[PDB]
Order: structure tokens, then sequence, then C-alpha cells
């Protein structure tokens, strides 16, 4: 991804976009009961914590575009993946406006708490004023589509979240490039059934894990992985994608029956954004921060891994590449050992910056004991080995519980963390509950005990 140009929005006929300047994150009632070192990400140029130009820092994610065309290895990767998706017999029909809006089997309804994007954000018109879940009314939306059409500017927001001290000082805040409600609706109508098909088939055929329930899915993953696992992390995945990866994606859509609307991908690839009082044009780069793009990111990941394997190991049998992606995160396997360090080298030439899995300093062998997917490890249950625990370390949960975005959601926030933490074991889970109950706020929460969560887990299979 690369920024073509940037300049005053008024110069191209756009209004200034008002974005919040103060974090909604604040110390929670557990701030001093649990250890933590993360703070709210910088949201404005004038943050006292900054030690470098803010604007420069947030846009530095666009490292440029290392490739132009789709080479021979990418074409091969496209044929193999597309061929693989074909076995799913995906409904290529466009989805009706209603379902695209309020959901159907395999597709959750539009999120009402997220931005409606341009131009609604400049007219102070919310999503709650356009659709109601009770009526499933399409009249208002239909009128808005007819009025403002599609291919509208994406509105940029700095993501309000916890970041390390280093990332705060270096102004490295992540960004959300929210597309207009019109485009999200149009895209869900164009690809609605593809999305549903993926959500209902998380695994190694779709090569995707979006829509999955870790508590249940973790027990299925091992039986899908090959003998030798391999993995690595990306640095700025979305922003690094060159236009070629988007073309590769369109070829896949074409071969599986969606050639009808591959134009929507151009909208993601070559897109223009609004940020404050500035407007800019980006070539390449997948718009970040929205869930409407995690499937295409996942699809592209499948194309990337396949490409690097073909380029690095001619003769590789892609039919024995078993991988599952979730955006840039991935867990993969092959009957034979592979060199992630070598693959990372091939990656550079394709505009991808790959590093050791889970921030190691060197590329080590990935095993079932050290592998993580969505920050979670894999641990067989002591009593029923065939049941696999998705284990997220307590460090993450501790960091998160030390802050709040709304006292009214304290119960849900803490309950959410409990669903993640009990997997660390009864002894650890109880220490967690005891500390929570060491302060008034915690003692007033309704939280599940360990045996209750274990029982519920067994009853969910
Ligand atoms: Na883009």
């Amino acid at each position: 991804g690369e920024i073509q140009w940037m300049r005053p929005s008024k110069e191209v006929g756009y209004p200034i976009i008002n974005a919040p300047s103060k974090t909604k994150l604040e110390p929670s009632a557990f701030h001093y009961v649990f250890e933590g070192v993360k703070e709210p990400a910088v949201l404005t140029k004038n943050d006292p914590r900054l030690k470098t130009d803010f604007e420069e820092a947030i846009f530095s994610k666009y490292v440029g575009n290392k490739i132009t065309e789709v080479d021979e290895y990418m074409k091969e990767a496209v044929d193999h993946y597309a061929g693989q998706l074909m076995s799913l017999d995906i409904n290529t029909e466009q989805m009706c406006l209603e379902d695209a809006m309020y959901g159907t089997d395999g597709l959750e309804a539009l999120d009402l708490s997220t931005s409606a994007g341009y131009p609604y954000v400049a007219m102070g018109k919310k999503k709650r004023d356009i659709l109601n879940k009770q009526t499933r009314d399409t009249k208002e939306m239909q009128k808005l589509l007819d009025t403002y059409g599609i291919n509208l500017p994406l509105v940029t927001y700095v993501k309000d979240e916890l970041r390390s001290k280093t990332k705060v000082e270096q102004g490295k805040s992540r960004l959300i490039e929210a597309s207009s409600l019109n485009d999200s609706v149009a895209m869900r109508m164009a690809f609605g059934n593809l999305y549903a098909a993926f959500h209902k088939n998380p695994g190694v055929i779709t090569g995707s894990a979006v829509g999955c329930d870790p508590d249940l899915f973790w027990s299925k993953i091992p039986v899908l992985m090959e003998e030798k696992l391999f993995a690595f992390d990306y640095t700025g995945y979305d922003a690094s994608l060159s236009p070629a990866w988007f073309e590769a994606l369109k070829m896949v859509l074409e071969k599986i029956g969606f050639g009808d609307r591959v134009d929507y991908i151009d909208y993601l690839n070559h897109s223009h954004h609004l940020y404050k009082n500035k407007t800019y044009c980006v070539k390449g780069g997948m718009p970040s921060g929205e869930s409407g793009t995690s499937i295409f990111n996942s699809m592209i990941n499948n194309l990337i891994i396949r490409t690097l394997l073909l380029k690095t190991y001619k003769g590789i049998d892609l039919d024995h590449l078993k991988m599952i992606a979730y955006g840039d995160d991935v867990i993969a396997s092959y009957p034979h050992e592979v060199d992630a360090s070598l693959l990372a080298q091939s990656g550079k030439d394709y505009g991808l910056t790959m590093t050791p899995a889970d921030k190691s300093a060197t590329f080590e062998t990935v095993t079932w004991e050290n592998v993580t997917f969505l920050k979670r490890f894999f641990r067989a249950d002591e009593k029923y080995p065939f049941l696999i625990h998705p284990v997220m370390p307590m460090k993450e949960i501790h960091e998160s519980i030390r802050w709040t975005k709304d006292p009214r959601n304290t119960q849900d926030h803490v309950r959410s963390l409990c669903l993640l933490a009990w997997h660390n074991g009864e002894e650890e889970y109880n220490k967690f509950l005891a500390k929570i109950r060491s302060v008034p706020i915690g003692r007033a929460l309704d939280l599940p005990e360990y045996s209750t969560l274990y029982d519920r887990w067994l009853d969910s299979f």
C-alpha cells in the first residue's frame, strides 16, 4: 500500500470530519489489583506522551508496493485455492438487501454501534435512524443508496485501544478506515452468500477461521493440521498488500462464480480516505479496522502462503498444505518441515514483512506446545484429551481488566474475560476471581465459578 497524494479535503469538495480527541479508556476498579503496562493509544497530534510527529507515525504503515503484476507463482496459487473453494459449492447468487442488512443463516446483521461513515457522519445521521431490527425495513436504506450511490470515501478514525508505552511514544496508533454504510451494504449484497459459506465452513477447505467459536473449534483444528506445523507473524499486513494481491483475489472470485462483481475489490484496492480536514488516495492496502474485510484478508493470506511455497519449494504439493487464516493471523502445516526464515525471505520480494511466530527473535520450529492462533495456545484437557482448550495467557486478560470504556458494561467486560481465563486452569482462574472480589465493584458482579464453566464447556459440544 502507498499513499498517492494527500491534501485539504475542501480542495476536492469534502467537508472536515470531526473525530473524537479524548480516549474513552480510563482506569477501572481493578487498575491497582492487577499488573499491567499498557495505556490508551495516542489519538491526537498534541498528546504529551508523544516523542515523534504523530501524523507521520500513523501513515508510515504504507510501506509502498513492491510488486505490480500477478506473476506465475501467484497464478498457480490462484488456481489451486479457487479449485479448492469450488468443492464447497458456494451459492453465487447476490444477497437481497434485507438479509444483507439484518442478517441470515451464516451472516450476522449489520453492527449498529459502528460508524455509518460518509456522508452520514457529516450530516449527523446515525445507523439507528436508518434501520430497525424489529421491522427489517429496507425502504430507508434503499432510498439512501439511490441518493448517494456507492464508492464513497472511507472515513479514517484512530482506534481507541490499549498500546505499549513504546508504541504510545512512537505515535504508532492503529487506524480504522470505515467504509460508508452504502458500500458495506452493497458489498454484503454482492458477496453475502460467499461470507455465509465461509462462516459456516471454518477449516482447511476455506482456509479461513472467521466466524469460529474457539471453545469448540480448537478441538477440530489438530485433526485438520498436517504433520509439520509452520507459522510467522506479519508486520503491517493490511497496509503492505500490493495491488497485485487484489488482482489475484479477483481471479479467484472470477473462477468461483463472482466475476460478476469483482469491481468491488478495486474499491478496496484503489481507495480514497477522509481524515480530519484532509483527504488522501491510497494505491493498494486493504482498508483496516472493519470486520467486513477479514474474509478477503483471509483469502489473500491463502494466496500468499501458496505463492511463497511455490516460489521457494518448486514441486511442493499444495494439496497437502493445510492452513487456516483469520485475517493476517495463520496456522499452517505440511507433511514435511519447511523453513519459515526462507519463506520470509521470499516474502520481501512480494511486499510482505514476515517475522518469527509470536515475536521470537529467531525462526524456531513450531510445535503443538508453542503454537498460538488468535493469541491462544492449544492444550488437551486433562480429563478428556480429545477436547482441546484454547488457552489465552493471563497477561493479556490482566492488561485488559485494568481499564474501562463504560462502567455500565463492567459486568459484561469482566464476564468476557472470565470466558477466556478459566481455560488457564482452576488454580489460576480462582486467583483471578479472588482478586476481582478484593474490591467493591468486583464483589457486586455475577461471575461463573470454575466447575460451572467446565460443565458448560462439555455441554457445548
Ligand atoms: Na486501498
